[PDB]
């Protein structure tokens, strides 16, 4: 019941169709002109939102009635679960590790005299994953108030079964959201590493030093002898020219093709040189596109479950199909950011013994990873806070607890970039724990 | 003929060499050109 109802619903006319061809002489309108019944054909003809009861046109008093049905049916799904790692069914936590490589140390055979035993430790870096997606996706069907809407049984069990697959849509749709998600949150987080661009779809030469930017990284991503440069947890990461994959966009596909992969000669010399897949866009802004290797996605399913119940009170159905999955990402994997706009100077402070469990007197040397964008060089500003009166913290970043000291510390270094007006400054950060000693007491120490 | 670009450019650059042969008011500038893009510098 809806007793008002124009056909142009929504609409806003352009140009009035109906009255722009009996009002035309030579304006193109003139092959609309012999048609009989055009003016019939323009009033309805691009579809009627809210249907309304139309009287027969020869016996007024009978109705013209619905003569077909069409439930049209999609298949929505994810381009990015080529990226998942599996299932997990028990337990909830991933332990990702990862041993880094050493420093040199000199041969010097009279300090070699009393260091035999030394005891130096590894470099190894944890990285824990969890379940983090846990949701369902309810949907109800009403199996006879949909009754009144359908006059076949072929159709309303085709609509039924619609409903059900707009159940699956919702899934690897959202799951395809949900790993977009992780590369804005690990934009918004600086944890990419960021190669500065300019915008391309402005000029064919933003463009064309945008692909020189591409196989430049792709390459000194995946050198034998590795690189720091581009992880989050800065360790040495070689990738491999396979593994590679790149997460553009819709606009540089067809961009490239047309004004470069059209005019070369040697195809293979101007593509880009991994893996390409293509999405809508990535919602933060600036970012444009993302080269990560398929290490860096760690989507683990645990839990996929249709489970239905039927009210008997009201007649419906009710679906719960629930979606519990692990949605992280690795902090080792090569992860370039491809961004276009204003970057920050320094977008991460990355300290190397992020977990330092020193005693109580002892000493614990910190190295600070300074993220920078640019070729000035940052001085790092260390601290330590959450501790007592006598932890301080030497410039160079070597930690010295005190010998009264029982607190949880937290080491800092800070790199800061505007001026005194408005700080901007990003600072790392390691937690360390104190662990007291014995043998002590007294004055004079 | 050592072209400088600015920065903050953006516009396809002709650059020209025109040659005189001819005179006042009869001047018949042979000219032979090179069409120039430009590539943004960050």
């Amino acid at each position: 019941t809806f007793n008002d109802v124009k056909t142009s619903l929504g609409i806003t006319e352009s140009y009035d169709i109906v009255n722009a061809i009996r009002n035309s002489q030579g304006d193109n309108f003139k092959s609309y002109v012999p048609l009989a019944t055009a003016n019939n054909v323009a009033e309805v003809g691009a579809g009627i939102l809210i249907n309304q009861t139309v009287q027969n046109d020869f016996i007024t008093s009978l109705v013209d009635r619905i003569g077909l049905v069409v439930i049209r049916q999609v298949s929505l799904n994810n381009p990015l679960k080529k990226f998942k790692k599996g299932q997990i069914p028990l337990g909830r936590t991933i332990e990702e590790i990862y041993t880094d490589i050493t420093k040199e140390k000199q041969y010097d055979a009279e300090e070699a005299e009393q260091k035999v035993f030394e005891r130096e430790m590894p470099n190894v870096k944890t990285l824990f994953h969890e379940r983090n997606r846990q949701g369902f996706y309810h949907q109800t069907i009403q199996d006879d108030s949909l009754k009144t809407a359908f006059v076949s049984w072929g159709n309303f069990e085709s609509f039924v079964s619609s409903i059900i697959n707009a159940i699956y849509n919702s899934a690897e749709v959202d799951e395809y959201e949900y790993m977009k998600l992780l590369v804005d949150n690990y934009y918004s987080k600086g944890l990419f590493t960021t190669v500065k661009i300019d915008e391309p779809t402005s000029s064919t030469g933003a463009l064309t030093e945008f692909v020189k930017k591409m196989r430049a990284t792709a390459r000194k991503l995946t050198l034998p002898q590795g690189s720091r440069d581009w992880n989050s947890m800065a360790v040495r990461t070689r990738s491999y020219m396979e593994d590679l994959h790149l997460i553009i966009d819709a606009d540089l596909e067809a961009e490239l093709d047309v004004d470069v992969l059209a005019k070369a000669f040697n195809m293979n010399r101007t593509d880009f040189l991994g893996n390409v897949t293509v999405i809508d866009g990535f919602a933060s802004t600036g970012l444009e596109a993302v080269l990560v290797d398929k290490d860096w996605f760690m989507v683990y399913d645990n839990l996929h479950k249709m489970e239905t119940v039927r009210n008997p009170r009201g007649l419906y159905w009710n679906y719960y199909y629930h979606v519990w999955q692990t949605l992280s990402v690795s902090r080792f994997a090569n992860a370039v950011a491809f961004v276009s706009g204003d970057v920050p100077a320094v977008t991460q402070v990355i300290v190397s013994p992020n977990i330092a469990a020193v005693k109580q007197g002892g000493q614990q040397q910190f190295t600070a990873y300074v993220r920078a964008t640019n070729a000035k060089d940052h001085k790092v500003v260390w601290s330590v806070e959450g501790g007592s009166t006598g932890t301080a913290i030497t410039g160079d970043g070597l930690l010295s607890v005190s010998g009264n000291e029982d607190n949880q510390l937290t080491v800092k270094a800070t790199v800061d970039i505007g001026t005194e007006d408005k700080p901007k400054l990003v600072v790392g950060e390691a937690v360390v724990s104190i662990r007291p000693n014995n043998a002590s007491g007294g004055a004079q120490a």
